[PDB]
Parts: structure tokens; sequence; C-alpha cells
């Protein structure tokens, strides 16, 4: 039959979906969410083997251990375990696009497994199996004789294996089919991989059971009373003397609890569902549930019969909130939420896509570290444990079916057909059955990236009517269609229309008042981080701030999705697509997170921590006002921590409990501050900090800060006269300046610094030289290939205009002697095909104290496109320990994703001056610096740098970090000017034009001295 | 036009309509219906099908339709004759004066259900006037109320021709017969004759 | 596979649904609704044998024609040839409800019939059978092969014959299952042929 090759047979003989269970048989277990006997897993070793069609599988395998499988664990993903090559491909399918078919090639994974099975379990009662995550389809046979069918590979399936068992050892057999008629739903941007890749489970059930129930908690005007409803069914035969109870725990305490015979209320004329009842449970003053403070209860459901005896419970955790939309806001228990979301992807880099409790954990609280407070599935339903962790350490989520089918043409080719309706149907009504008792879900998504087509809007209206208490939301087909109850664009801009026939994708702003439109606004997607990014990051927020139906959004995304190799000598490295061989690939674009696949962060983390701050700022005189974004909760957990620094020397400091209610003021009055013996700015930093530790956060974490200048006292103190005079040294080839121990040499042919002495040691390896480049980031390549140019990209204007290949061509070049100083003035021109692109003229003035002033003048052809610097640069000969600057920092910053460093005197290893982004580019840059120190070098002035073993050539010339090499020497790069990076999307120029070097004439300064 | 869609004898009447798993099965009994049909100018309102009470695979495929072929309305009686799957108020023997107030579908007077808080919909019998045997007493009733009320819009009565089947006696002479006379059983036996018409078209 | 026991399969192998079509080559006929020689009617003298099981089916009736079989005219309902009685229930359905299961005795109509397919047919383009109507669901076979199977008694369903008919004669056999699990969608107040 082929089955794999039909739209219409997407399982055969599956059991219906239901939420978690367990089957516990003692309702203490149930109430307490205890191991239960009757759930086992069958994770651990199996038996498995490759082949490259099913037709090439031996009947044999049926019903015996093929000798030539391996023993491997399971849950995994084949391509893991270097059976066959994983393939990163973005939009494109990794198939020929000829639905419903599959490639003739397609491979085929044989596991299985021999197991014991208890007499106990099969003398009475139902055994079924469950396969949590199944990648793409698959048949099943237990004891050699066939049993069933499955598709989706992101829901469990489940089949009844009571009468294929029997007591002691048992064999299952399960073919799995990479590629099936559910891969053309099945094309989100990640690696495609297959296999067991959940859990398998074995789960003991009786005759008579529970077999779905249905938990919802409706509220009054005030929340202060609640009613919980819980619809159970049963299947089974009926008796009178049948019951259920429902009881709802808090901690220990039962608060309510309800018994009743089945026998529902009349529904139509032919009556009503007598395999069901509904109890209702009275709650006065519950503990509401938020992300901010997640308030749960149990509720624990009893099958049992009148005398009293227990038949079997089922459980789940409750949290009454209440969801819903009105007046154009996402209200949550009543107030607007201020969404500080996140997509993430179930990635590991050894493990692919296997999921496991301890890196889930980690995802949550590195996620709440930095301000998140939700996550949207992108874009599958997620292994079961998620929507546990989310429901009890508190993240809002959007729970998504597993339906994308980006590369069809048109987009909605499959979801505008009614012969698709059914495979669609089941992705959506599967989750929902599934997920529906989750409180962490507070919206449902019907996919990604599939168009818009009639079958969303009949399984929106679905959705709408099973599940009243979940808004639906969808972003395809132009991100407001009538799928969708949120506008919830991806990739659009703060302010910048991008009108696109079709699909528009208006300025966020503008998209809220376009005629006739009432919905808030949601992006599903948007400040894409791959690389060096998140530049603009902090313009989304104000303007979520600012507009109330503006209401966040989820940044696209969380964890890069890198994967581990091994080279000659066994050392890891990260890859990406093309690493395996694949092909096509769409190489580094599968690595977009906030964080390294082994979840340390880049950079750009703590710029989404600050932007995404709980506590809002303001500064009068002495006065602080401390403004609470919390909705609910008081801040019972948080101090404020205030200093004042004048130039990085500390004045004075100070702590203040903080005391604020949800969106309630603080006023803090700072103390009266002595003046300042000295010239400097003065600066005040303030923190607020939480003593205690959490679920989700130890003692001391700081959550939120904030700085001001205060004072400034400018410098008139004139010096103090030279106790030396600078001599010139004029020769045909150079000028060399002698000051003590010290010399400097510029070449009179070249017009630069070429040489510069410290007694008899050199201190370059390359002369000082003006830089107008950068290695190019992800963001200012975009999609540009080198078998694909985008002549629009950033690196392309720049190559074309010839800025990489410019060369200095000497205009001037004279030296003069003063009273107390030489000064050597010059003039270069950059030109290309005969254009000049770029002029600079500088001085450099050395005097009497040793200190050398340089002044920078650059005139930029305002033809030319910007550039993406105005600096110079050089190979410094030696190497230090340490980076030491009175500047932003600590860490990397550029000038439009800067808001999160603070001004102050950092002191750094140089390895933490470089950012080991997998893709090397332009890295390591901290702007707003004053005071540069390395090894016995000071540079003074108002500039951006970076300093690291790797020159900008080295950077643009290799594609993986692994294959960097220290160069000799440390090369400096100090910009007067430096570009945006972007990232509102890295497919298209994102740099903002206020971010753009577009002046035409620049300047800057610099000093130069020796410690 | 409508969906050959009716379980009017399940227990309650939406079991399989309410269960997504019948939703592929009723889903290609809709949209292959409109895939025929919808150039025939005479088709001007769809419906869902009958007697099935209410289910959530109606409201998905009465949105459906709605995306479809926004041309035409849809209607739908079960579950009430007024839920959310019907453009149209569409009841079934609903009387003119007389309410019945059935537990959870009511089938009310019709110049009282047009007027319900909060209702605006237009009113169309589905099947109104049973002309089962002697019968369409009352007939001129319903027609003084759709003249009287603009959204008194009219109906389908109960039903054109009866179902009766010919069969021949021991003379090889032909006679109408009706549910039970073929040995079935359990049947329901003369309620298949209800038209205005014998089966040979002879008018009653 | 038993698939008139599984909702989850209305249809295996139909082509897609779609207006009334006639393949005119030839447009004034198209603008006059003149028959169209593209169209071509399968009605009249069918093959027929009744048998009360999908199981008692012979595997001969496949490739040849039952001699026991009786030549009948389609389209008909084959309560009214007397092989079997038709019903009158309203609303109790006519059988056991336990969807999705059907009876095990399930009255299943053999049709079959003998027809010419001319060489210009087959030579270029697509050649598919269109069922107007057959209650309540469908297994095809043309010349022995399986094509394809159906539900819906209210619908038409259609198949490509492309690749399985030959020039001259060619049989088609049609096994029409009385019961299926379309039957829990087709309780209508009527008798049940
Ligand atoms: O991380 C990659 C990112 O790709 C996105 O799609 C990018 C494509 O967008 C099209 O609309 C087109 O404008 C192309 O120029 C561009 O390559 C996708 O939208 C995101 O979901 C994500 O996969
Ligand atoms: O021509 C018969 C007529 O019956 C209608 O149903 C009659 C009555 O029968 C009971 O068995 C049902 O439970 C009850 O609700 C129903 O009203 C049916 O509505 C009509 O369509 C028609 O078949
Ligand atoms: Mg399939
Ligand atoms: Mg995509
Ligand atoms: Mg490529
Ligand atoms: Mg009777
Ligand atoms: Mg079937
Ligand atoms: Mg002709
Ligand atoms: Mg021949
Ligand atoms: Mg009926
Ligand atoms: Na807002
Ligand atoms: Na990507
Ligand atoms: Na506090
Ligand atoms: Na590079
Ligand atoms: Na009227
Ligand atoms: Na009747």
């Amino acid at each position: 039959r082929r089955d794999w090759e039909n739209p219409g047979v997407t399982q055969l003989n599956r059991l219906a979906a239901h939420p978690p269970f367990a089957s516990w048989r003692n309702s203490e277990e149930a109430r307490t969410d205890r191991p239960s006997q009757q759930l086992r897993s069958l994770n651990g070793e199996w038996r498995f083997a490759w082949f490259p069609a099913p037709e090439a599988v031996p009947e044999s395998w049926l019903e015996c251990d093929l000798p030539e499988a391996d023993t491997v664990v399971v849950p995994s993903n084949w391509q893991m375990h270097g059976y066959d090559a994983p393939i990163y491909t973005n939009v494109t399918y990794p198939i020929t696009v000829n639905p419903p078919f599959v490639p003739t090639e397609n491979p085929t994974g044989c596991y299985s497994l021999t197991f014991n099975v208890d007499e106990s379990w099969l003398q009475e009662g139902q055994t079924r199996i469950i396969f949590d995550g199944v990648n793409s389809a698959f048949h099943l046979w237990c004891n050699g004789r066939w049993v069933g069918y499955g598709q989706d590979s992101r829901l469990p399936s489940e089949f009844d294996l009571s009468a294929f068992l029997r007591a002691g050892e048992n064999r299952l057999a399960v073919m799995v089919l990479r590629w099936s008629d559910g891969s053309y739903l099945e094309d989100q941007d990640m690696w495609r991989m297959s296999g067991i890749f959940r859990d398998v489970s074995l789960l003991h059930k009786p005759t008579t059971q529970i077999s779905d129930f249905h938990v919802a908690t409706r509220f009054n005007d005030d929340f202060s009373r609640a009613v919980l409803e819980a619809e159970v069914q049963m299947c089974g035969e009926l008796r009178d003397y049948l019951r259920v109870t429902v009881s709802l725990w808090q901690g220990e305490t039962q608060v309510a609890s309800g018994t009743a015979p089945f026998g529902g209320e009349i529904i139509d004329e032919r009556g009503g569902y007598a395999d069901r009842v509904t109890l209702r449970l009275n709650v006065e003053n519950p503990k509401l549930w938020s992300a901010e403070i997640p308030n749960l209860y149990r509720a624990v459901v009893e099958l049992h019969t009148a005398d009293g005896t227990l038949i079997e419970a089922e459980a789940c955790d409750v949290g009454f909130r209440e969801v819903r939309i009105e007046n154009g806001l996402l209200l949550l228990n009543g107030k607007p939420l201020l969404i500080r979301g996140v997509n993430r992807h179930e990635h590991h880099p050894l493990h692919g896509q296997v999921m496991d409790e301890q890196t889930m954990v980690q995802d949550i609280l590195l996620m709440k570290q930095n301000n998140f407070n939700a996550v949207r599935c992108s874009h599958y339903p997620n292994h079961p444990l998620w929507y546990t962790l989310c429901d009890r350490y508190g993240l809002y989520v959007v729970d998504e079916a597993n339906i994308e089918t980006h590369g069809m043409v048109p987009m909605n080719r499959l979801t505008d057909d009614p012969r698709w309706l059914p495979a669609m149907s089941e992705r959506v009504t599967r989750m929902v059955q599934r997920d529906r008792n989750h409180p962490s879900v507070i919206i449902w998504s019907l996919g990604n990236e599939s168009g818009h087509g009639a079958n969303h809007d009949a399984l929106y209206r679905w959705i709408k009517s099973v599940d009243p208490s979940r808004p639906v939301q969808y972003e395809g087909g132009g991100a407001d269609t009538t799928a969708t109850d949120i506008i919830c664009p991806m990739y659009a801009r703060v302010d910048e229309d991008q009108p696109f026939p079709a699909v528009p994708k208006w300025s966020i702003k503008k998209w809220l008042s376009l005629p006739g439109e009432t919905r808030p606004l949601i992006l599903c997607q948007y400040a894409h981080a791959m690389g060096n990014s998140l530049g603009g990051f902090a313009k989304y927020w104000q303007a979520f701030r600012q507009y109330p139906r503006l209401q966040g959004g989820f940044v696209w995304d969380w964890v890069d999705q890198s994967l581990i190799k091994y080279d000659e000598n066994g050392n890891p490295w990260s890859a990406y697509g093309g690493d395996f061989g694949d092909t096509p690939n769409d190489r580094q674009f599968c690595m977009n997170g906030l964080v390294f696949a082994d979840r340390t962060p880049h950079p750009a983390l703590t710029e989404a921590k600050h932007q995404q701050q709980f506590f809002q700022f303001r500064l009068s005189g002495q006065t602080i006002e401390v403004t609470s974004e919390y909705l609910f909760r008081h801040s019972d957990n948080e101090l404020l921590h205030w200093m004042v620094a004048l130039d990085g020397k500390p004045l004075a400091s100070g702590e203040v409990p903080l005391d604020v209610a949800p969106q309630g003021k603080q006023l803090i009055e700072l103390p009266e501050l002595p003046q300042p013996e000295s010239a400097g700015q003065l600066w005040l930093t303030v923190r607020v900090v939480q003593p205690n530790a959490t679920a989700w956060s130890e003692a001391g974490h700081i959550s939120a800060w904030q700085q001001w200048r205060l004072a400034e006292n400018l410098s008139v103190t004139l010096p103090a006269a030279s106790h030396a005079i600078p001599h010139l040294t004029t020769s045909e080839m150079d000028f060399c300046i002698e000051l003590g121990n010290k010399r400097w040499q510029f070449n009179r042919q070249s017009g630069f610094l070429s040489q510069m002495w410290i007694g008899d040691k050199k201190q370059l390896l390359t002369p000082l030289r003006d830089q107008f480049t950068r290695a190019p980031l992800d963001n200012d390549i975009g999609v540009s290939e080198a078998t694909r140019i985008d002549p629009n990209a950033w690196v392309e204007r720049w190559k074309a205009a010839g800025h990489y290949q410019a060369e200095a061509a000497l205009l001037q070049c004279t030296a003069d002697t003063l009273a107390d100083a030489v000064l050597i003035t010059t003039a270069h021109a950059w030109q290309h095909q005969g254009k000049t692109l770029f002029i600079s003229r500088k001085t450099y003035r050395i005097d009497g104290s040793g200190q050398m002033a340089i002044t920078v003048d650059v005139e930029v052809a305002s033809d030319t496109p910007h550039p993406a610097r105005i600096g110079l640069n050089c190979q410094l000969a030696q190497v230090a320990e340490r980076v030491n600057w009175l500047g932003l920092g600590p860490q990397e910053n550029y000038p439009d994703r800067l808001t999160a460093a603070c001004f102050d005197r950092w002191d750094l290893p140089l390895s933490d001056m470089y950012t080991p982004y997998v893709f090397p580019s332009e890295n390591g840059l901290r702007c707003g610096t004053r005071e540069l120190n390395y090894g016995p070098h000071q540079w003074r002035g108002d500039f951006q740098f970076n300093i690291s073993r790797y020159s900008q050539q080295q950077l643009m010339e290799t594609s993986h970090r692994h294959l960097l090499h220290a160069e000799e020497g440390t090369w400096l790069n100090i910009d007067g000017f430096h570009m945006g990076i972007g990232g509102d999307d890295s497919w298209s120029p994102s740099v903002s034009a206020e971010f753009q070097l577009s002046a035409g004439r620049y300047h800057y300064q610099l000093v130069w001295c020796q410690k």
C-alpha cells in the first residue's frame, strides 16, 4: 500500500489522542505526581539497522534480530549516530516537490527491541505502547504481527498491544521512513533528521477507564471567585455503580471535591453523553497563575465504584488564569500582557532533536534570568515535559501545530487544497487534545509559513469552538488574515514599511492603525540574532512600551542549531549547513540564537535582558523614580543598589529596599553628594538585586540596571611643562622623532607611522593605517553568495565600490618643528577605478611629554556606499594578558546594540575581547571608550575599539571559527566611527539610517602614549 | 444543495460530528459537493447535512465554505436550528404561534424565534407541514405569517413525493408498499410516505 | 485492509472533484451543450452477482465472468431486482451501532462489464471512469488489476484508467458493499438500498 505516499492515510489502528496519563491505582501517588508503576519507559538500548529504502528491508527482520544490526540508544536521531547525514535546508524542500510522492531512495531505520511483559499487564486491562516522537512515519509490528502506522513527527502515536503480547519476552519491530507525505507538512527551517527521537513507553489502563478529561477555570469580574469545571469521559462498560470524584488540592490542603455517577446533561434531541460527566467545584479567592507567580493547584480525577473502590486515577496541575482579548488587548487575569518572548527549537549539538530534562531546565532558567516571560514552540508541539516545566517555572507558551509548507509555490498550495484538510486537521486537533489542560499554554498557533488557505480558516474555527479559553494565532498570508486573533508578523520593522505585494510587512506602529484594524499585535518572530546581531533591539522595546496594542514579540531565536563534528585529532568543532555533505543547504542560516548551541550566551543576550527589564527608571535631581512593569506581584525580592563614580573611580554608593506594587512607582532620594575633587564625568549606576534565591535564580541575581551622567567638570588645567623637547631627524626616506628612550618613524613614501620603539624594542608589526572596512557580519552578507550575488547586500555594495580593494595614495607628508613638539602632517586618497572614495588628512603632534596626539579628518564621497567604519588599525608586536578600558562594557557592544553596556572601568583577559561567533566576522568592539590600556600602551580619545589576535582579513577569509589561528602580536582596530550592525532581519539591509556613516566629513582625535 | 451527512441514530445526535476523528470523512462530503456544484446558478444556499446534532466539525466546515465561496449563505438545522453553524434560522416543524420548549433544542413559535434577545437572522424552515396522509391542516397559518413578517422568508414543505414502492400480488397486480412490506424489521411503517404527491406523481 | 470499516479511508486513488466536464474538442458543441464524443456512457447491461459478504466473493471473478451471474441494467439498486430487501427505517440505524464497524453479513454486489476502448483514446491523453453514485462503498478493478476504492454514495468517484486499459475489449469489476463506515453518515429517513 505505500501508505507513506498518501495524505489520506495518516495513521492505521492509532488510538485517540488525550492529555498525559499515568493510570495510577493510588490517588495519593496521582496527587503527588510520583512515577507510576503502570507507566513504563522502554527508552534504553534497542537494535537498529539502516536501509536505503523500505524495499530493502528483509522479511526475516519481522521475526528475528538481524545480525548486522547494531545496539544503539533510543531515543535518538539516526543521523547523530552517523548512519546518514542530517540536512540543513531552510525553505527549499529536501526532496523533489511532487506531492504526495517521496524519493524511491528513502532512508529507512529498522529499530527493534526484545523486552519483558508481566502477566499481570495481560491478564486484565489494556496495554498500549506510546511513541512520543517518530520522524517522519512508521509501521509497527509486535511479535511479527503488524499493528499499525503513524505520521506527524511531533505528537505521540499510541497503539493497543493487548492482543499482540504474551507474558515474558516480546519483540517490537518499528520501520521508520525518513520521508513521507507528512514531510510536505514539515518544512521547518532546521536540520532535517529522522528516527525514534522522543520517549517510547508502555501504559497499562484498566478496561473501564478514564479516556479523556478537560479542565476549565472561569472567574467572576474581579477574580475573587472561580469555578473549576472538569469534564471526564470513560471507555469500558457503563455501570450504575461507577463514579467519578474530582478533587482539587493546594499543596496538602484539599480545597474542594465533588463526586457523580456518569451521565451528562441533554445535548440534543437524542439525549446526552451517558459515558461522560462534568464536575463543577467552587473556589473562593483562588491563587492565580501567571509567569510572575506560577501558583498551581493539583486536580486528581478518580474513577471508582460507589462502595469506594478505586479503579484508576489521572491528574494534572491546574493554574487558575483567564486569557482573553478585549478592546484590542490581550489580557491575562484582566491585565494586558507585555510578551518578552523568544522562539525556541528543540535542538542539542550532540543529540540532535532529542530533548532531555536537564537541557530544558537549563534553557528555562537562562530565559527567566534574562527577563523572558514567554516562549513560542517554533514550530511544532514540544516534548511533553516542556509544558510541565513552563507550568511550574512560569512561562507563557504559544503551542503550535506541526504544519509548515514553506517550500511550496505559492506557499498556500497545500493549505488551500481540501484534499490536505484531513492531514492538517490531525496536526491541529491532536495537539489541542494533548495540551489543552496546561495553564502555561495561553495561545494556539495553526503552524508556520504555510501561506493562508481555507484549511486554516476551517481549523481556526474548530479551535475557537472547542476551546474558547485561548486565542488562536497564525502569521501566514500576511499576518493579519481571518485565521488569526492577533496581528503576528515576522520581522516587521518598527518604523519602516516593507510593502511587499500581497503580503506587505508594515511598520508595526502603522499596522495597528490601518483602516478598520483593531487587534493586538505581537510579533511571532522579530530581531534575527544571527551572528553579530540585535542591532536596533531597543527600538522595538521603546515602541512596545509606548503603544498599548503593541504587546511585544518572540525573538528569533533562542539557540544556534549548530552540530558538533570532530577533527582529525578528535577535537570537536561547531558545524552548520553543508558540513555533512548535505546539498543543497543554507549554510550558516541555521545559527540564529541568542545563545550558542552549548548554551553559552552570545553578547546579544545581555541586550535582550536589559531591554526586557521589569523596572523602568527616571532621574530628577536627587530623585530616582522606579516604576514596576509587573502586573501581579509586588517587588518583594528586590533592593536597589546605587553607585556614583568619577571616571570609573567610585565615590559613593548605597542600597535601598524596593517596595513597588505592580504598575506602581517608588521615589528614592539620593543623599547630597559631596563635590568631587578632580575633573571628570560623574556617572550614576543603579541595579536591582534579588537578595533571595528563587526557583529560577540565585541570591544576588541582578534583574535590571540603568545609568545616567551626573555633573561633569571639564579639565581647564594647563598640563605641566616638559622636561625635554623631541627631536626631528629627516632623511630622504623617513621622518623620525626621538624623545628619551622612545622613537617614532614615519615613512615618507607611504605617509604612515611605520615603526615605534621603546628602547630598542619595535612596537609595530604592521604600520598604523586608516581602515574603512570590516570583516562582514552575517547581516552585511545577507543571502549573498559567490554563486549568486545579492547586489543590494551591504557587503556587495562595498565590494562593488572597491572598498576592500582601495589603496592609499599619498598626497602629502610634511614635518615641522614647533617650540615643544614635532608635527607630522599627512594626506592620503583612497581610490578605485579612478574615483576617489575617501580622503584622510591627519596631524601627529609629539610633545615633550612623549604623548603623540593624532587628529584625523576624513572625507567620504557622497556617492560611495556609506562605509563600515572610519578608524585606524595596526598589528602590535606584543601580546599582553589583559585589556583595561574606561568606556562601555564589559561585553561586546556596537552603536545600535549598546544599551545594556555600562560606562565604567573594565578589565578582562584578552581572549574575552574576541567573540567566537561560529561564522567569524568583525566582533568584540566596545564603544564609547575614553581610555584603552594594553601592555605599556595607552590610547585616549572618544572612540570604539576591538583588539584580538585575528586580523580583519583573516576573519573575512575564514568561514568557521575552529579554523582561525592566532597571528603574531595583537591586531588593534580603533574607530572614530563604526556602522550599526542591524539585524531586524538577516536577508536585506537592516541598519537604520541613523546608524549609517553618511555625514560625508568625519573628525576624530586620539592620544597614544606609554604607560 | 446539501452534503450527504446525517447521523440521526447516534446518541447523542452529535456523537460523530463533534469527534475530530470523523472530521476527515465529513469534510469530503462537504468539500466535494461544493467543488462539483459551485458554478450552478440555481444553488443559492449550501447546507451542511441534516439531523446530525451540532458538533465542532460543523463549525469547521461552515467556515471552510464561507471562505471558499462567499457567494452563497450556509445553513444547517442541527443542534437547535440557530447555532453558530448557520446563517439562517432553519428549524424543522416549528409551529406558527405555539412554542415547543424542548430542553436544549427548543422549537419556538417562528414569530417568537425571530425576536429572541440578540437574534437578527432571517428564518426559513428547512422542513415544515408534514404531508403524511390526510394532512396539511394549518398550512394557511404559515403563509399568513410569512407574508406579515419580513424576516419569515418561507420554508420547504416536507415533502414532495411518497416513498412507496411497488409490489405485485399473487395475481400479478401492483400495489403500493411501505415499511415492513419487504420483511424489513425493525421498520417505521408508513412514515416513509409524507409527500404532496403519490409515488407515481398523482397529486394528493 | 477492510477499508470499509475505517473512517480514516474514504477513498483510495480517487481523482479530485470538479465541476461537470465533457472535454469537447469542438467549441461550438461546447457552446450549445451538445453531446461530446469524449464523454461516453457505460450505462446499459452489465453482469451482476450477489453474495452475502465480501469474504464470499470468488477470486475468479476478478479475471473472468461468473457463469452464475445475471445480466441486469445499470444504473439500478439491487433490491429493486429482488436480490435482497430494501429496508425502511427512519432514525434507528439499520445496522448495530458500533462505529466504525459494520455487520459481518454485509450484502455484496459484484458488478462487471466487458466493453471496448478505441486505440485513439489510449494513444494520447487520459481515460478516466466516473461512477456518479455507488451505495455505499466499493473497490474497482480493471482487467484484473486493482484500481481504487470510494465512499460517499451521493457524489461521483472518478479513477484514472489510462494505465489499465488496452485497445479493444476490457473488463471492469466493481465490488459494492451495502454497509460501510460511510453508512454511519448516511442515516437519512428513506429506504436503505
Ligand atoms: O533564519 C532564516 C529565516 O528565513 C526566513 O525567510 C527568509 C526569506 O524571506 C523571504 O520572504 C524572502 O524575502 C527571502 O529574501 C528570504 O531569504 C524565514 O521567514 C524565517 O522563518 C527564518 O527561517
Ligand atoms: O417523516 C418522519 C420525520 O421524523 C422526524 O422525527 C420525528 C421524531 O421521531 C423521534 O424518533 C425523534 O427522536 C424526534 O426528535 C423526531 O422529531 C424527523 O425530524 C424528520 O426529518 C422526518 O424524518
Ligand atoms: Mg500517508
Ligand atoms: Mg520556514
Ligand atoms: Mg546553498
Ligand atoms: Mg416498527
Ligand atoms: Mg472507510
Ligand atoms: Mg463528432
Ligand atoms: Mg484484447
Ligand atoms: Mg433523520
Ligand atoms: Na504595549
Ligand atoms: Na534559520
Ligand atoms: Na523589596
Ligand atoms: Na568570515
Ligand atoms: Na416574510
Ligand atoms: Na418520513
